[PDB]
């Protein structure tokens, strides 16, 4: 049996990204659209600010910017909790804490509207520094692979995880941000609550060579694996 979260995503799912965010008192928005296709573990986005410049590097928001797109293979499939929140969907919520600087605090409801998967955030940083590597654009524009632990929060009826995405600096070095994360059920349904087990990320950036505004283009995969 395909269960109703799963069946929403057996085909190619269009994705809109909303991000309202204020970085040291820096109002930004930012607006994303592509298409997501589970099966594969596979999404393809492009981002665009709709206000002007982006004050802190793109690659910074890059996990900011819908896990319900993983690949999960089908031993796996009980372990699931993004899908099965559907369509109803969940709230995701992290803290990243910039390591020398400040943080973001993120809240992002991902739920269909109609046909569209939909990512609605609100993100606000405090703390950073002026000429640090963050409102300095100090970090490159690349991307590393990642895994990530998901633990359920029995509690929360819903999952948590934590993990540290390295950003490439140019002198060799890395800048740290440490991911806090919490998933909670938007309906009253039922869910799946997991067994720990990993989501493992590879994420490319890139840009339209016509585009003038400033934007990003975002190619990532995400696959699960168990702990069996």
């Amino acid at each position: 049996m395909v269960s109703k979260g799963e069946e929403l995503f057996t085909g190619v799912v269009p994705i809109l990204v909303e991000l309202d965010g204020d970085v040291n008192g820096h109002k930004f928005s930012v607006s994303g659209e592509g298409e997501g296709d589970a099966t594969y573990g596979k999404l393809t986005l492009k981002f665009i600010c709709t206000t002007g410049k982006l004050p802190v590097p793109w690659p910074t928001l890059v996990t900011t910017f819908v896990t319900c797109f993983a690949r999960y293979p089908d031993h796996m499939r009980q372990h699931d909790f993004f899908k099965s929140a559907m369509p109803e969907g969940y709230v995701q919520e992290r803290t990243i804490f910039f390591k020398d600087d400040g943080n973001y605090k993120t809240r992002a409801e991902v739920k269909f509207e109609g046909d569209t998967l939909v990512n609605r955030i609100e993100l606000k940083g405090i703390d950073f520094k002026e000429d640090g590597n963050i409102l300095g654009h100090k970090l490159e524009y690349n991307y590393n692979s990642h895994n990530v632990y998901i633990m359920a929060d029995k509690q929360k009826n819903g999952i948590k995880a934590n993990f540290k995405i390295r950003h490439n600096i140019e002198d060799g070095s890395v800048q740290l941000a440490d991911h806090y994360q919490q998933n909670t059920p938007i309906g009253d349904g039922p869910v799946l609550l997991p067994d720990n087990h990993y989501l493992s990320y590879q994420s490319a950036l890139s840009k339209d060579p016509n585009e003038k505004r400033d934007h990003m283009v975002l190619l990532e995969f995400v696959t699960a694996a168990g702990i069996t």
